[PDB]
């Protein structure tokens, strides 16, 4: 049950101005395509705290990868979902490498000590128990990363994918989807709807829940078959996406290499971007 | 659970050309406003046939109104849902007046008699525990009208109002909102996002009870304060929709009068349109 919002003061939405001409911000099966200026984010953080939503966010840092976290955690307390709860799940072989982090309240943080390929989607799908009980929503993100401007309850839906910043222009047949009819992830030269970046998707925990599961399956059949797709599971990903339609797609805004593709136009804001590594 | 879409051979979308250029696409609280060229409907005929989804409509004719049925009815079977499941419910006092319409396979139709301002809100929000054993979706809308063209699944969605063919360009202080405080239809000169018309609203089974039986409840406290709203049901509507956003918003092809505003270049179909009476 969702009660009323309360009176609210802000711009009317107008029927006949669009703020943005210059990009497509709804996909062709009504999903929206989230781009700075197409919401209001005052009446989205009032839906979303209404329901006191609570958003996981689970983060992998393995091997030399721990060198990543503190400014990952610093910058997502400064950018990512303030004002609402957060649990942040980090996975690493070495517990006593994560840096002690100062949280804001309402947010907190739990190391999960694991012991490359399929282990994220594996291990997503087993914590699966925990996170139902614990967030409403799971975001699952690479670590070599940094949050530069506001990330918030905008992304969150039942499903969501973000947009590669390298093939965001691209036509489908230049997508880097798996190319072998022997993969699990195979997707011939006339599919495809986007290029997504396995660094950012996310969704309610059920749903989550399913596509790293149904990734997980499908990398294990590629094993047995001794076939490995070209993009690992960033390659299933887009698989899982293509049949599976997401309910809400990131724009490149939220994920982001300004070393590598500057600061375009199209890009009001730059919200979550890579670290060189 | 959501089964995998097949694969389909279909035009991508592509991220830095919107199709509809001229009109908002999207609501600031992400919701799609739903306009030709804005959905592939065979990908979302797709996944609403592999949901096996069934949708309810409700159709009130009282007294003269059952002239309208025919039309109404026969327009319905050409353009409402073809490929889908429909149920029918007329509501009428009159039910041999109900005309014999044939009805395309999967679709039925109900007739149920009943003995204004409060019957249609009260009548749907009682048909509860029919509408929630017998469809997935109900959309309501007024007898007084007939299909011109597709209506079908793109509208579906927990939520939906349609926009006010007369308001669509409007500036929110001429909307024409209940504007007297003692009324529980009050919205101020400084709120309000659309004006929805009445003639057409829906949603999940769920949430149409949730806002039929809202709008009963508040049109139950007028009435004993003494106070009618300015537009009846339609002014506890827009108040409703005010406070819980729809997650779809019908654009005004879905909700036209011709021979009042003819037919304006940003509509490129018109969908379900004004009978004169
Ligand atoms: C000099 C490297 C050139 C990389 C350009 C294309 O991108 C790569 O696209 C691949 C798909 O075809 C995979 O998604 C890689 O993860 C991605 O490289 C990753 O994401 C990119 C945004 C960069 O941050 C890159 O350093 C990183 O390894
Ligand atoms: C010569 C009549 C002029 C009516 C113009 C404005 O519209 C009216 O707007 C009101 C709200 O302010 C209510 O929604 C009425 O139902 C609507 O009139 C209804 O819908 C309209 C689209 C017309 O079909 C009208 O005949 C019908 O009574
Ligand atoms: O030695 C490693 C390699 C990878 N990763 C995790 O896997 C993610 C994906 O790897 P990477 O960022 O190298 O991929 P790229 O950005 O090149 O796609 C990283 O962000 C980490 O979260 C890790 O923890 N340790
Ligand atoms: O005598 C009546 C008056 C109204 N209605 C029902 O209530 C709806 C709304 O009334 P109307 O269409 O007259 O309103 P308008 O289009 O002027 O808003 C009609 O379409 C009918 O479904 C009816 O059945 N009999
Ligand atoms: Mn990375
Ligand atoms: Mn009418």
């Amino acid at each position: 049950f969702m009660v009323s919002l309360p009176r609210m003061v802000y711009p009317q939405p107008k029927v006949l101005t669009p703020c943005r001409k210059d990009v497509l911000v709804v996909t062709p099966w009504l999903a929206p395509i989230v781009w700075e200026g197409t919401f209001n984010i005052d009446i989205l953080n009032e839906q979303f705290r209404l329901q006191n939503t609570t958003i996981g966010l689970t983060v992998f840092a393995i091997k030399k990868y721990v060198a990543f976290l503190k400014l990952f955690l610093e910058t997502a307390e400064k950018h990512f979902m303030v004002g609402h709860r957060v649990h942040y799940y980090v996975f690493t072989d070495q517990p006593a490498a994560v840096p002690r982090v100062t949280l804001g309240t309402g947010r907190q943080l739990s190391v999960l000590e694991v012991g490359v390929s399929m282990r994220r989607m594996e291990m997503i799908s087993f914590c699966e128990r925990r996170f139902l009980s614990e967030v409403d929503y799971l975001v699952c993100v690479d670590v070599d990363m940094e949050f530069r401007d506001h990330v918030g309850v905008e992304i969150l839906t039942p499903l969501f994918g973000t947009l590669h910043p390298s093939f965001y222009g691209s036509s489908r047949e230049a997508f880097t989807y798996e190319r072998r009819p022997q993969s699990q992830a195979y997707i011939p030269k006339d599919e495809g709807d986007f290029y997504y970046m396995g660094a950012f998707f996310g969704g309610s925990v059920q749903e989550v829940q399913r596509l790293t599961r149904a990734c997980h399956q499908a990398m294990m059949v590629d094993q047995a078959n001794g076939i490995e797709a070209v993009w690992h599971d960033e390659s299933h990903l887009n698989k899982y996406l293509l049949r599976h339609k997401p309910t809400k797609v990131l724009s490149p805004e939220y994920l982001w290499d300004q070393q590598l593709l500057g600061w375009p136009a199209v890009l009001r804001k730059l919200r979550f971007t890579a670290v060189p590594k």
